[PDB]
């Protein structure tokens, strides 16, 4: 595809793939250039960067503000009023002042803004953390910690309180909670009112105190965080929280007949006795139609149509793409149309897999289907490709250097019987040295390298009242965490589907 050709297509991920293959082969002109960055579906990351060592983006500053920024610590106090303001909203120009300015300015905004005027005067001290917290001003506090993460203080119960209701509170709390990081914040958050938080927050602050081995507290979090979430997968792990700690067979009897499946409410069926879910059956008669599966521009198109349908428009795409060759589209179709109450779980091209042991099968399923729901020409935010989804060094190490195969391109991960064989093996590379399908999973989407050094600590994935639940909540990257959640979940249900059923138990004795 020539960058002519691909300026016909719709702006989508599959576009932005093809524009930065041309990049990185230094096929993009400095004139072909210039009106590219309106061809981008998604303008971050590789592709922004690459575009911009061929033309540098001077934007922006707001021209109605242009002057401010004329002005540097040294001038500041010539600027008017309006421009002192807006170069205050940096902390970093703040710690640049001079203190004797940072007392003038402080003066001049007490009245109208006294935020500016507690950072101002917190910068004049040794500590500007102290200073803000003894004012409990929560939107400096929030300021501060964006600035830099060193700062750390013990916070009394009136202030953690105030917390919550900012919308920097769920994000700071979960990453020096799951970072292990501010140990005097994390131990001040013992004091948060499960009243006055919700939904994830909630959750990670029941984390939180299980690690103080606040078992009471604990509970109340994660009761909060049951009400209040969302998506009942969420409310099935905050239940098996509130399960695991005072043991109420209630609460295990819900969680048993979620209508979710995941790993909890799978391992509360297994606990009770529960018959398996029901696993939907999809055996379309229809052998094929007129769909391209190996386009990733008609992927990409048909995926927007579905994924903006009315429950209306849903009914003539599933019947279009009741086929053989379609079967995940489907599938893709039907798990919408049925506001997400079936289990779908698929086998598409079967014959690539079904001479490998039926685990082995197993494992490969569930890492495609969240990978990808089998889409063939799947492609990622960060162009991982087909329905492994690998990342194109990967894809051609595997291609070109080991398996040698003639004319390779990374475009081959389209092809399912690529897709299939590569994933097959690296999972054996990746089993071979981590035994576990969780570590396997970690190890799959966040690099074998995060998931050694996660398993070298001393408080990861060992021996524990709460283990090894709790070390699946404390993997530190939050993409990996519900990745090996998920994948595990589906390769329960594979192995099951396969005559192969092991019991979650096993899986979970398996990981300490
Ligand atoms: C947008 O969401 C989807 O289409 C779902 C299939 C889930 O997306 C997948 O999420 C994984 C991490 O859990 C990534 O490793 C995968 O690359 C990523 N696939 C894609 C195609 O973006």
């Amino acid at each position: 595809y020539s960058i002519e050709k691909l300026k016909k297509e719709e702006n989508s991920l599959a576009k932005d793939y093809y524009i930065y293959r041309l990049l990185e082969k230094n096929k993009i002109s400095k004139k072909d250039a210039q009106d590219l960055n309106s061809h981008i579906f998604r303008y971050i990351g590789k592709i922004k960067s690459e575009l911009e060592k061929i033309i540098p983006l001077k934007p922006y500053i707001n021209p109605k503000y242009a002057k401010c920024y004329t002005y540097t610590a040294n001038t500041i106090l010539d600027a008017n009023l309006t421009c002192q303001s807006v170069r205050l909203n940096s902390l970093v120009f703040i710690a640049s002042l001079n203190s004797k300015d940072r007392t003038t300015l402080a003066q001049t905004f007490k009245n109208q803004r006294p935020d500016l005027t507690n950072l101002l005067l917190a910068f004049n001290t040794s500590d500007p953390m102290s200073y803000i917290v003894q004012k409990e001003d929560i939107n400096g506090f929030f300021k501060l910690y964006n600035y830099s993460k060193k700062y750390d203080l013990d916070l009394n119960t009136s202030l953690v309180n105030k917390l919550p209701n900012h919308i920097g509170f769920k994000d700071f709390a979960q990453n020096i909670i799951i970072k292990k990081e501010n140990p005097k914040f994390r131990h001040s958050m013992l004091e948060i009112n499960p009243e006055n938080v919700s939904e994830d927050s909630a959750f990670y602050l029941g984390v939180n105190a299980l690690t103080y081995d606040k078992t009471e507290l604990a509970y109340d979090f994660f009761k909060k965080a049951a009400q209040s979430f969302k998506s009942q997968s969420n409310k099935d792990n905050a239940i098996f929280w509130m399960w695991l700690i005072k043991n109420n067979e209630e609460d295990l009897k819900t969680l048993s007949q979620s209508s979710s499946l995941n790993i909890y409410s799978l391992y509360a069926k297994e606990l009770t006795n529960t018959p398996f879910p029901k696993i939907e059956s999809l055996n379309p008669s229809k052998k094929k139609n007129n769909f391209n599966m190996q386009d990733p521009f008609a992927w990409q198109k048909i995926n927007k149509q579905i994924r903006d349908a009315n429950a209306s428009q849903l009914d003539v795409l599933a019947k279009e793409f009741d086929t053989q060759e379609t079967l995940p589209i489907y599938a893709y179709i039907l798990e919408r149309k049925n506001n997400f109450k079936k289990h779908y779980f698929i086998m598409p091209y079967y014959d690539n897999i079904k001479d490998y042991n039926k685990t082995r099968q197993a494992l490969i399923l569930a890492i495609a289907r969240q990978e990808s729901r089998f889409i063939p020409t799947a492609i990622s935010v960060s162009y991982a490709l087909g329905m492994m989804q690998f990342m194109p060094f990967l894809a051609n190490h595997i291609g070109e250097k080991e398996l040698k195969i003639p004319n390779f391109d990374q475009d081959f991960m389209f092809k399912p019987e690529i897709a299939y064989y590569f994933g097959n093996y690296h999972l054996n590379y990746l089993e071979s040295r981590l035994k576990s399908p969780l570590f396997v999973a970690y190890a799959y989407n966040g690099g074998i390298g995060f998931t050694n050094r996660m398993l070298a600590r001393n408080d990861m994935f060992k021996t524990g009242k709460f283990e090894p639940f709790l070390s699946m909540e404390l993997v530190p990257y939050q993409e990996s965490r519900i990745y090996g959640k998920k994948v595990l979940a589906n390769y329960i249900v594979y192995r099951h589907l396969l005559n192969d059923s092991i019991k979650i138990s096993d899986i979970f004795e398996n990981l300490i």
